[PDB]
């Protein structure tokens, strides 16, 4: 795949399947995360692989946590049923440190950028994926299973695999003329 | 060209920035790129402003003015000044954020940080490079009401652009 064309086209998948990256594929996903850009080279992340039987205690601690949060039937069941959506999920944490010259919203938004270069990486070796995060990612219950500290964030939950339907490439580039101004 | 896989892996940045600056469809591919950044919501939460010629100029003034009023001394104001003349090129991303109870406002600012990254990515592939640039002026009042920030909206980056010259747990 060219460099341009996958930055211009870049999408999301959120029907996906088995095959997972993995092996050598999947540690150029996490070698593509770890490239982000790094105000101070803090390296403010820490990533969790969740596959195997590692979805099914994903199940568990989402479901605890959406209990937690005193969520109705609806959310507990819809989080209970998170994990299975994807063959891999990659749990991107932004681990903070305080540096009076790097702020944190800074670190924390290079740990963001490595959810999409990550996302990025699967897409460019035939794969794909889609950025989620919602409620839980507050959860008490759940940062504990990814050992928050309190200056911790959960950025995203990665889910990753093979897409059930291929990128499209059929669809026209966006327009910039919103969005963009001369200052 | 350039492999996708190759320009993530050997990703990087640059600081020492020369004429020529992305023009023309060049410029247009990476504002593109920006444009594809991950959206939650679809809410296409930023602006991004082109400085380019006597806007360099301009958003020197305009930092100037930020670390004067800010009380700075004689040396941080003119680091200030002369900050916008590394690179040919500067592209300004603001977070433009709407209340969405299913969508937070950091989400919001992580998507235009991600439209930075994509850009700075954009240039890359094509020969060119840049970096991401912040500072403690993206929060001056002023410097955040030349770039037309409402209360809710925050400058993410300053993406200089031109011609270049332990982690991981199983769960
Ligand atoms: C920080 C962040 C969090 C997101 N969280 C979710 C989410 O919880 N659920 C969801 O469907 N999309 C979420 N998205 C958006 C998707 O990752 C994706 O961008 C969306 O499906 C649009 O598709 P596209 O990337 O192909 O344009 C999030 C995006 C960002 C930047
Ligand atoms: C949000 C954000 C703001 C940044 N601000 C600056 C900055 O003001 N000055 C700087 O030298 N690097 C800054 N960086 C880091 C650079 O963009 C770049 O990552 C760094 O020079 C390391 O080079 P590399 O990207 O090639 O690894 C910032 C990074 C991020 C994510």
């Amino acid at each position: 795949m060219d460099a341009l064309d996958l930055l211009l086209n870049r999408r999301s998948a959120s029907r996906l399947a088995e095959p997972a990256p993995a092996g050598e594929q999947l540690e150029n996903i996490l070698r593509a995360g770890l490239r982000a850009p790094d105000h101070g080279t803090l390296q403010p992340w820490r990533f969790f692989i969740i596959a195997d039987d590692g979805r099914e205690r994903f199940s568990q601690l989402l479901e605890k946590g959406a209990r937690e949060a005193g969520q109705d039937e609806k959310g507990i069941e819809k989080a209970r049923n998170a994990p299975f959506r994807a063959p891999l999920i990659i749990t991107v944490v932004a681990r903070c440190e305080d540096h009076p010259k790097v702020p944190r919203w800074e670190q924390e938004m290079s740990a963001g950028c490595a959810v999409m270069a990550m996302q990025m990486a699967a897409l460019a070796q035939g794969f794909n994926g889609i950025w989620r995060s919602g409620a839980l990612t507050e959860s008490p219950v759940v940062r504990a299973g990814f050992e928050c500290r309190e200056q911790d964030k959960i950025v995203g939950f990665l889910y990753l695999g093979t897409p059930q339907l291929k990128a499209s490439t059929t669809i026209a580039l966006p327009d910039t003329a919103p969005f963009v101004t001369r200052f």
